[PDB]
């Protein structure tokens, strides 16, 4: 009664939090998009500091503007074209947008169930 | 009464999760610590594939085996000696362990408050 | 008596840790499932780096887009349809979600028992 | 009184569990060691079923008898000779053994402090 | 009916987002806490890169270890003791914790109103 | 439819908010642009109050009017000539304006879709 | 027809811009609210720098913890109790919130008009 | 054909609004500058009401007729001579006048492009 | 011919400036609206500082909470009911909104005539 | 050739408009001067209608013959002697007239530049 | 030679001043227009204060919403219908706008003569 | 030499024009004074048209022979005794005559400065 | 005496290792439990790879959806129902939980004896 | 002195336990391999009593008399000939026996070190 509606509210909140995390992930992917574009603007041999995880940054030059390895998923690095792999990243972004739309549909379904429980008089 | 002990248990679990995140951060710092040491095992000029943030990796070489930049806090860069700044990271880890002990004392305090509300009977 | 209350606390803590491990397992299975999907985005013959457990990665090529072996559990293997295996993974994920709901019910039951012990005055 | 001694006991327990995790990690490294050796026993082109992380497996042929990527640490995979980098893994194992000896010395120091507190009477 | 409950749910979501923003602000204050502590660990004269807003960083040294200017609110260049002003920052954090408790009470009030509207049958 | 038109309105408002955040970022970059130019107006050895991130400020001196570090993207430090990297920031702003024009074209596309749905009589 | 839809678009956009301006105004009022509270945290006699509009800040001691002048509106001032006038600020904030609710009602009315025009077929 | 014409018109309008905002900023600088000079006409220790952001005003006194803070930019307030900061603000005003001349040249270039479209016949 | 189109552009700019002045007048009327509201919130007898137009303010109290004089226009005074005359102020604001719509129509007419002169060739 | 002459004419016209605005401001100051004079001719308690900004007027009694507040500039207030601050307003008028004479000298120098452009034949 | 230049300057100045006076006249006629329209919104019998030249106002009511005096040239009025004569006043405003455009053409001719005298050399 | 003489001439002519405008204002107040006398000659309900600014005139009737409002200055009105305020405006005219005599003294002083320049031989 | 303390510590560590082994046994029972459950989900006839104990696997098909053989140990089993033997496994798991609680009691007893030996002063 | 000798003895005991674990592994391989031989003695279609880890056994017909899946190491599978994988496991056993002989050499070398410590008299 009250309990199922509160459960639906907690479900909607978890969906909202996962949508926010997903959008932060998409924004991180677009940051990596801009980063790879910025690398392609830069030329070879230029002194570059790159992080070591934490706030230490070690120094490198540039030598690898041809095309870049990337994970297919979770474990991988295969040297694909940065254009092609970057398009694949955008395809992943579009998949996550579709997933976000499915989650929004789930939010609408939960609100519809709460509406039905209200309409049960 | 019920509410006070409920808030006590909620604070205990919140501090527990914060201690877990703290120790995960400590383990991350120690992974970066060993990563810097493994950088010191290598030599200059060696071709190394390193990530771009997200899961693509680009190619670097070594030229910075003397001293590495790091933040004072949150914003900063400071080219300090890897030994002294490394020990400074270790000291930060020690201070986080001290703060963890303080939080464990606070959990003992909340349990003592629960014991006091018991002893009111 | 009060050590039994602390035992209830430790039970709720261990159930919360089980919730965290279970949710991490579910998220790991979803990451591996999206990894399988990302494999299905690729085609045969394409060179792919894959790890050996530890951080050495050997190079493979794809010839396994037909249908994929998977365990029943802990010892097993059986070649099934990747869509059917997708369904099987999603089903076991939903089973673990239901199990997590049962765990949260047990946590609420333990809190209700603590509240009854408070109400024993 | 009882407090610092019990704290020393808890420290000894945590160090014992960390030594166990360390040796389990070393055993995992040796499993990967023997796995890479058994890969070197095989020749190129051999049809081999390999996992996807989680419990599904995919099929590959062999093309990795020259040199394998390996981490500096936590983010990295640098293409090195399997021989020298594998000996470097063994050297890191020896470093972990040295650290294990230091931890066992620390445990002996903790019991020495306990028995000093005994001898204070 | 459906409308007032939907409005209450939108209110609870806006409160949740504002609590998340407030807690991110508190975390930023604790980052500033750690930053000031890290500054006080540093000594005068040592070269330091500080950001310029955007990702450029310009170079300085330390001469500000006596006591630090801060804002009273929104406008102010008030020079206070870094200890005393840092205690004032912690006092602000405690005020925001109290404010978060008031907001959580408001969330419980909105849930109680939804419960009442359900109980009107 | 009605739902498609409301989805169009939501997408147009999301693009409008993206345009607002984008132009705010552009204005922030131009503020940092003028800030770097104002640093170039000053001389070396000059005592200046500089922030600590949050609202406290510390005291700097000037020694580094030659050329300033900057990120390539998202993680980087790279000491480039302030004029050349400054023009690079300007070109990034130009690309953001181009992307803004693309988003304006997309708003015109959604408006044309609304026009088509009207034209379906 | 198309014109009426475009006019509804421009109206909903202008109302959304009014919502944004009103929310920025309310946020500015709450910043001034916390600023007044922060002034009440201090004491008389303390040396304080305060701005002159632009970035110049001149120095003062405190003598305004008794009761403060505040505008009636647009041209006015009158010395009132900081508590009661602070409450009055909160009351005008709530009136603007009610006004914003009326604005969102008008937006929903405009979308209802859009849906009516679609249902005219 | 006429899209670029309306784009020219919109750019001229945006530059006109930019000139308006810029001259309003310059006039604001002059108002605060004359306010500072009016403070310099006054002597120390004089009781003065000054605002809190919002239109409440707190009471101050004068002791700061020696040298006043000023920004490098966007984050800064460095205590400099009011005469030299005066002249610096005047120089920045002259820079904004030069930029205004450049914008008016750009408007003339847009009408020259209109003349080009005329001459295409 | 081309002079006429340039004159049309100057007319559109003068109309835009008149729209800006008109909206400033409307905002002035809304500030006077809120000021009269704030007057009606205050009671009789309370000492209130009101300006002399320019820089100085003089002191008054409230005794006019019944019905308020206002001009018909430019010369007039007529004591009418503050709510009814305030509604009349809102009515004149609506008249200015209608006039603003007429001006927007005229700008569309001028751009249409420009594009017709284009379409002549 | 023609352009600098036309720009000088435009600058002379803009300075002439500034002269007109300045003298209108000075005349407004003298109107406020005579207004405060006529207030000082009156006595306390006198029933007086005074405006609300816009054309409506509200009723006041007089209690402000002691001495009158005055702003420093754009934000400020301070109670000064009405005679002394009124003399200060007169001094500000003298400053504005001095600045007007400086502008007239500048216009004469602009025509001298025009005469130089003539004399370059 | 230079006398023609000074004559052109004084003519452009006097024409600019008469343009400003004519625009003030047009704005005055529009204010009286809005005043008469506001009288038309009022009804007969309503008590109305009207000025006596100087800023005393005397009281009347409305009886004259049917016909109003007007004069054609420069001397003496006579009474016709209010709204047709109001249209006649608006047409006189349009003819003054035409005359103003003739004066603007004359100013352009004066600068053309300036350019001709420059082009003589 | 003759420069300051011509400046004296310009000053004297500006003061003469201001004396002329002052005497025009005096005659204006006297004609309004005689208009008030004409109001006192008439009786109630009499209908003679009144100027409404422009050539348009509306019809009054008389009900305001008790005592009449009058401005204090620039924004004001207040119902005073028409005879008392009549004498007061007359005394303001007398003070304007006094200031006119002061200006005539200043012109005599300027001619005395001219005589000093004669006497500098 | 202190040998006995070290013996107590070794006993506590052996009990902890036994708890770890027993909990690993329980987790093994749960993994094989859910494995047999997922075997019960699968149907007959499906080709299934199953191990030989050690490294290699052999291929089977399902015909065992009736019920399950089991023994206490090692000589002569008996086929009982899979749900009934499932409950039997769960009962033995509960027995191991009880035994684990007994071991935890024994660890508390050993620490209590250590604390008593400390308390023998 | 004798302590490092006792440490050598503990090392020899750990090596002896490793020898025992290694021989247990080799015996396990031989037992599973003889179980594979017993499988090869059977034929297809025969129901087979197979241990399934825990005390549950299932039944199976044979279809796996062609070539057998087997891991490379820890993760892998490879359908190879049972004679070929037989010889493969045999050669791995030979490698383990070789490593055992190396460990026996290490034990003899440690005893030789202890003999050297005897010889240091």
């Amino acid at each position: 009664i009250n309990e199922a509606v509160r459960a639906y509210i907690a479900q909607i909140e978890g969906l909202r939090a996962e949508i926010g995390r997903l959008d932060a992930t998409i924004a991180t992917l677009r940051q990596s998009l801009a980063t790879l574009k910025s690398l392609k603007t830069l030329g070879e041999g230029k002194t570059v500091l790159v992080p070591v995880g934490s706030i230490a940054q070690v120094e490198m030059k540039v030598e690898k503007m041809d095309k870049v390895v990337v994970s297919v998923g979770q474990n991988i690095s295969a040297e694909l074209e940065y254009e092609e792999a970057l398009k694949y990243i955008e395809d992943e972004i579009k998949k996550l947008l579709t997933f976000r739309l499915v989650l929004e549909q789930a939010i609408a379904e939960l609100y519809a169930k709460i509406e039905d429980l209200i309409a049960e008089a």
